[PDB]
C-alpha cells in the first residue's frame, strides 16, 4: 500500500480540501505561507508508508524564510540550524558512536532512510507560528498516525512534548515502539529530552527485528559536473 492508497479517501474530505483553499487564498492574498506549495508533502514523497521505520513528530513547520521545506525539525541547506535540532544534534552527539555536529539543519537523508518527519500541522504563515494550527491538519495528520499504526508493523514513534505524546497516545504499544520524552526545544530539552537516548534505543528495537539501523548524520545533496 502506498500513501495515496491510504489517504485517497482522506484527502477528499473537506477538512483537507478547505485547508488547502485556505492555503491557496492566504498565499495570493499577500500573506507569505510556508513552506511553499511544492514542499507540504515532502514528508510522504521522501518516505513512503511501507518505508516506514521511525516516526518523529513536529508540530508545527518553521515559521522563518528558509527553514520549512516539509519535514519535521529539517531547514534547508545553507539555513542555520534551529535550536531544537541543535539540541536533537546534541542528544545524537552524546549516544551515537561517531556521530559529530553536521554543518547543516538539512534531514532529507533520515526521511530517504525511512525517517517519517512529520509536523502535525503542515503550513503556517510567515513570522505567525500555529496560525494556521486550527485548519484541518490536525485531523489530516491524526488520520495519518492511524493508518501506520494499523498498517505497518514495528515501527519505532518518538514523542517529544506533551503535543505529540498526546497525538500518538493510542498508538499499539506492543505492535509498534513507542517512546516518549520533553521536546527538544530550549523551553524544554533540559526537563528530559538529554538523557532520553532515543535514537540509540530506536536503532537497537529495529536491530533486534532484523531491519537495519538509521544513520543519524544527515548528509547534502552533492554537487555534479
Amino acid at each position: 500500500l502506498t500513501w495515496h492508497d491510504v489517504l485517497a479517501e482522506e484527502k477528499q474530505q473537506p477538512h483537507f480540501l478547505n485547508t488547502l483553499q485556505t492555503v491557496a487564498s492566504e498565499r495570493q492574498s499577500g500573506v507569505t505561507i510556508y513552506p511553499p506549495q511544492k514542499d507540504v508533502f515532502n514528508a510522504f514523497r521522501f518516505t513512503e508508508l511501507g518505508d516506514v521505520k521511525v516516526v518523529i513528530l513536529g508540530q508545527d513547520p518553521y515559521h522563518g524564510p528558509g527553514q520549512a521545506h516539509g519535514l519535521a525539525f529539517s531547514v534547508r541547506p545553507g539555513i542555520a540550524i534551529p535550536p531544537s535540532l541543535l539540541n536533537m544534534y546534541k542528544e545524537l552527539e552524546n549516544t551515537i558512536p561517531g556521530f559529530t555536529r553536521p554543518n547543516h539543519g538539512y534531514l532529507e537523508s533520515w526521511a530517504r532512510q525511512g525517517v517519517l518527519l512529520l509536523n502535525t500541522v503542515l503550513t503556517v504563515r510567515a513570522g505567525q507560528a500555529h496560525s494556521h494550527a486550527s485548519l484541518g491538519w490536525e485531523t489530516f495528520t491524526d488520520k495519518v498516525i492511524s493508518l501506520i499504526n494499523q498498517h505497518r508493523e514495528g515501527v519505532v514513534f518518538l514523542l517529544w512534548g506533551s503535543h505529540a505524546q498526546k497525538k500518538g497516545a493510542i498508538i499499539d504499544k506492543q505492535r509498534h515502539h513507542v517512546l516518549k520524552a520533553p521536546h527538544p526545544s530550549p523551553l524544554s530539552a533540559h526537563r528530559g529530552f538529554f538523557g532520553c537516548n532515543h535514537f540509540v534505543l530506536a536503532n537497537q528495537w529495529l536491530e533486534q527485528h532484523g531491519e537495519t539501523p538509521i544513520d543519524w548524520m544527515p548528509v547534502l545533496p552533492a554537487e555534479s559536473e
